[PDB]
């Protein structure tokens, strides 16, 4: 079955340069090991504000990792995760952008830190939502819990906590197994 997956990946001054070029290898890589697939890709950076960086009709058109995020530049401002999962349901998931009205919607939220905004996801919840906390920003279990409320359901298997982005290489298997 077709899937159309949407990275909403966190660029806030919270993410050392590093760390921020350690999630967008991980997209690339995520994305070649699923080239010529039922899949395809997009990406929203999000900060105090939101940007697509690539939409799916991109992705059809080029299906090149490397050039779809070249121009990337890290926001380097705030958190707003909420309004973030919104836009990516409001302005990324449409078929005048290349989504694909039978596929199945998956969201990947990649971040370092608790949301700054609130608000409700409402306009989010036909779309299957994976969310990996990474750092020490989520040591506490009380902070991990933060992020149940932006993913599916079951948390244990919507919830990735990485304790380093060098962690994020050891989801691939997992991701690559899934069958929606
Ligand atoms: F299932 C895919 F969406 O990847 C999951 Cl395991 C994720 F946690 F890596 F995002």
């Amino acid at each position: 079955g077709n899937v159309d997956l949407v990275f909403l990946f966190d660029g806030s001054m919270s993410l050392q340069p590093d760390e921020f070029q350690k999630i967008l290898d991980f997209m690339k890589d995520v994305m070649k090991k699923l080239s010529n697939t039922s899949y395809q890709f997009a990406a929203v950076q999000f900060s105090t504000s939101y940007k697509t960086e690539f939409d799916f009709s991109d992705y059809v058109k080029w299906k090149d990792p490397d050039a779809l995020l070249k121009h990337v530049k890290h926001m380097l401002l705030l958190t707003n995760t909420f309004g973030a999962i919104n836009y990516v349901a409001t302005e990324v998931f449409r078929e005048e952008l290349g989504a694909r009205p039978d596929a199945t919607k998956v969201l990947i939220i990649i971040t370092d830190g608790e949301a700054t905004d609130s608000g409700n996801i409402d306009a989010a919840k036909d779309i299957i939502r994976y969310i990996i906390g990474i750092g020490k920003h989520f040591q506490t279990k009380e902070s991990q819990e933060t992020l149940h409320k932006f993913a599916s359901k079951p948390a244990s298997e919507f919830v990735k906590i990485l304790d380093t982005f060098e962690k994020l290489k050891d989801l691939f298997t997992e991701l690559q197994k899934k069958i929606y």
